[PDB]
């Protein structure tokens, strides 16, 4: 199979990598494993101005004050259990956020700080009938309220919550209080159930239908100043709530992965050298009180090796699980494991492949959908040791591409990556459709169009300087190789906003705008409007220039800001 | 020798590649020929992963410029001794905020940074080669008034100009600046230490308004030593005037006419030529370095007499590199090619001989700017690999929305025929890169406890009576709290501490693991705090505890099977329970 993409040939899949502790999302081509694009999210990007521009800071809201993020779990929206190419979602463990990326423009377009929680870690999407909810785990137990009166993590009001975000509006849908700490999560192939591993064990299963019914009936509380409906999924005096069931699983379980045939939530055993297989079609009976014991929903518990952490699927009936301690990927047959659990003498283990070294997550192509195609697998290992040239005290993660198309897994490529991406997701080339040039009506800069409208500005044509007290709003078009406004004058101390509309119509003619020695930088792609605000705190003449190479005469796309002394 | 071209699992790259991070502001370490990124080195960007731009150590190195979250990089170069890479430092420019940064290649971190005074936009940058990299040479691109205090905006005033800049590579303080006529583009240095050269351009309009300005560094140093210099503003940097005055040359410069708006300025690896790319002229011009002493001594009738070749190459020549076999390779931005040509044959053609100095034109994809052959900047130029960095990748990669990657194409030049081998997409237009042999780079896996990178922090701790290798203590000082802890996977040495709302909290962590690749992190949830601490490093970070209640901190970098348990809690007592101001 493939492996090599030579010059002039194109990759067959898109890969979306978490940016790890660096806070961005990265677009790779598969199988070449080359990085095609970086999408800034929680990081501040000098190149495009994300975190500096008004459009980006508007999307980030108050959290624009933070310059960091910590990403782990990238997932793509689905319709009828298949990737639909609309959105990517990702967590921020550092500042408790979820971000949405629009796959048509490859930019973060919405971001939410999850209220009344600390640290968004595990994250996955509803599959069916479509991605109505983003499900996100908050990892750390905190007091409620967290106002400094109570610090006791055993207090009855100290807990964490499972979080549901409306994928389309990017507002909170509901939160469910749980017992324990939440690790990973996944959803079924109907919309009724979701599940999460939780430590301090179990897999907690949520009846999303029951949660929704309670929200619609108004049977919920709110916490603090958030309107989010809050439901109590904890056990009370050994009694279950309508919303949750706690299924005992060993032991401090890690990954929680839904098989592509929709049959199983598979929890990785971590301390237990096993995975536990929860039969999704027994969950209705569990919630209806027809089973004697929550353990009755467990239909398999295969013994796999030391340190199972995560599981993925080839769509052919096999599961692939990382063994962190043994440092391998183990391929095993799920139905054979189920028969073994009944006492049948059958060997469900197909192969163990050594990986290098200490794998955490792994991801097979289309594995989160009923179209799982069994072509490529990436295992993301933490300790790369001698697999790459030494580069000082830090080391790259080793993301190893493995051909799973035949009976034998074959290691084909070691891909070093920065800041521990942790997990990734692949999509067929034909599942992703991107815009070549911006729509003038795009919501990404719609607030800036509205601001311009208030100033009487037609952004497609105008080159004007608006004076408003000590505020100056410069509006210009740009067309390589000239800025539409090549000089302007302000007073020292003025707050200057520069709004640039790139009116080039040629694909890939990106412009930039940098004000020398003012910390101002941003990108403006064809038909985009971008804006940036800074204080002209230095008298004298100050050059601005187009940063992105756009033309043979790129070096002459410059201008001058003249700042009259106070 | 037949060189490896693909690197399979378990095999290692043969060269390090140091890529400019372009408008993104970092430096990137690649493996060559795989073209895979092995590491990112934060420089002018703020890095969430390691905390560069957030930590006290990094902000101390950045100085006042730590207030900027952006940079614009182009020109990465490695220090040299006797015209060979010595693997000590890499330097790079910042065009956006007028800086030069130094990276220590043993720790792979930026260890020094300088804002060049009295200029705007540091663009071209290259290093002295011989006898070693004493100076970093850096062009400021834009003409500005002096002083630039808002009284005079006229760019044709007698005090409006830009300057060529020399920074002491070892001290990272300014050495001198030379005023020039026109705007400066690119620069390179000879193989003796006496000469450097830069491309620059700009009756009322003469035909001759494009040149390569040559600097007599020896003459510059003599004027500094004699005290024949001025200073500008509050900078003590010696400023020499290298402008032409009513046709008379200064002692410091000569202007060699070279068409037209010339771009690249590249010293051949045999030390014979400065080669300027003609850009708007479809040529390169070859300046004979061995004729420069005569030029400065007045033994030549015309500065053009130092030109010994001017090959016609194609449309839009921008940059030139060298295989060490006598061939030059030049990018053609408009024709979209790399052209291989023989330098000594171009020289013969300049004397009138009909000889075809052009050997091959290779199509590249598309619009190449800079290009770089392995070891090309040294007398060890080995003729193995060439990277051409092209601006418009068009359909060479899958579409990814309106913004596109640069196409950095790896080309095998080991034989007579250039062969295109790999298309490498890169983010934010790196522009240029530099390669070094694996054996020219020696990195540390474990920090030394006396490393200057965090020596200021060590000194601070000593004022508190702290032994950083052992102590787990919370020092209170008014409304400042200084937490000091060791860390050893999988535990922080301080797992809980209490402060008052509003306290300024500094957390200093010393990773006392002595095993390679056991990096720790430190993130305070919902406070915008994140940093790396590698084995034997001390790292520190300061933030305000502005929110009452219990606030978790955790180890971000995977360090241990029990990584998920490497957590702690900051308790913040509410302001209403303490004295009020
Ligand atoms: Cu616009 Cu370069
Ligand atoms: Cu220390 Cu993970
Ligand atoms: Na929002
Ligand atoms: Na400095
Ligand atoms: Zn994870
Ligand atoms: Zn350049």
């Amino acid at each position: 199979q493939k492996i090599h993409v030579g010059p002039g040939e194109l990759d067959d899949y898109y890969g979306f990598w978490s940016g790890g502790h660096q806070g961005e999302v990265r677009v790779l081509g598969v199988p070449s494993m080359r990085e095609l694009m970086r999408i800034p999210v929680f990081n501040v990007d000098s190149a495009t101005g994300w975190g500096l521009t008004n459009e980006s800071r508007h999307i980030m809201g108050d959290s624009a004050k933070f310059l960091n993020g910590d990403c782990h779990h990238p997932h793509i929206s689905m319709t009828d259990g298949k990737y639909d190419g609309k959105y990517l979602f990702i967590n921020d463990k550092a500042n408790s956020r979820v971000a949405r990326i629009r796959l048509d423009i490859m930019k973060c377009d919405k971001m939410i700080t999850v209220p009344n929680v600390q640290a968004i870690h595990g994250l996955r999407l509803q599959k069916v009938p479509h991605t109505k909810y983003v499900f996100a785990n908050a990892e750390f137990i905190i007091p409620h309220p967290n106002d400094g009166k109570v610090f006791d993590l055993q207090d009855e009001n100290s807990y964490t919550m499972y979080n549901a975000i409306d994928a389309e509006t990017m507002e909170m849908a509901f939160q469910v209080i749980v017992d324990g700490n939440l690790d990973n999560t996944d959803a079924d192939y109907t919309g009724r159930f979701a599940a999460a591993t939780c430590y301090n064990d179990w897999v907690v299963v949520f009846d999303i239908h029951a949660v929704e019914a309670a929200v619609k009936a108004g049977d919920f509380i709110t916490l603090g100043d958030s309107k989010t409906p809050v439901l109590d999924g904890r056990k009370k005096d050994g009694k279950d709530s309508k919303f949750t069931r706690y299924v005992p699983v060993p032991k401090n379980p890690a990954g929680c992965n839904t098989s592509s045939d929709g049959k199983y939530f598979i929890a990785a055993g971590k301390l237990s050298p096993t995975c536990s297989m929860i039969a999704i079609d027994k969950l209705p009976d569990l919630f209806a009180g027809k089973l004697a014991d929550p353990r009755d929903v467990i239909v398999g518990e295969p013994e796999l090796g030391l340190g199972p952490l995560h599981t993925t699927f080839d769509g052919r009936g096999n599961a692939y699980t990382t063994l962190f301690i043994d440092s391998q990927v183990v391929k095993w047959n799920m139905e054979e494991a189920v028969r073994a659990y009944k006492g049948e003498k059958v060997n469900y283990i197909k192969q163990k492949l050594d990986v290098h070294y200490q794998p955490g997550h792994l991801h097979a192509s289309l594995c989160e959908t009923n179209e799982a195609d069994g072509k490529w697998l990436v295992a993301l290992s933490k300790f790369s040791k001698d697999r790459f040239l030494p580069v000082g005290p830090l080391h790259p993660e080793n993301d190893q591409l493995i051909d799973i198309s035949g009976d034998e897994m074959k290691l084909v490529h070691d891909g070093p990556t920065f800041a521990e991406p942790h997990d990734c997701i692949m999509a067929r080339r034909d599942q992703i459709k991107t815009k070549k040039i911006w729509d003038r009506n795009d919501p990404f800069f719609a607030p800036t169009v509205e601001m311009a409208k208030k100033d009487g500005i037609n952004l497609d044509t105008d080159n004007k300087v608006i004076r408003d007290g000590n505020k100056v709003r410069v509006y210009m078009t740009s067309m390589a190789p000239a800025f539409g406004v090549q000089e302007f004058t302000v007073k020292q101390g003025d707050e200057v906003t520069v709004t640039i509309t790139n009116i080039d119509q040629i694909e890939d003619v990106s412009h930039g705008f940098v004000v020398v020695n003012h910390g101002v930088s941003m990108e403006i792609s064809p038909q985009q409007t971008s804006s940036i605000t800074f204080v002209a705190d230095k008298p004298g003449l100050h050059w601005y220039y187009c940063s992105w190479f756009c033309h043979a005469l790129h070096m002459e796309m410059v201008g001058r800001m003249m700042v009259e002394p106070a």
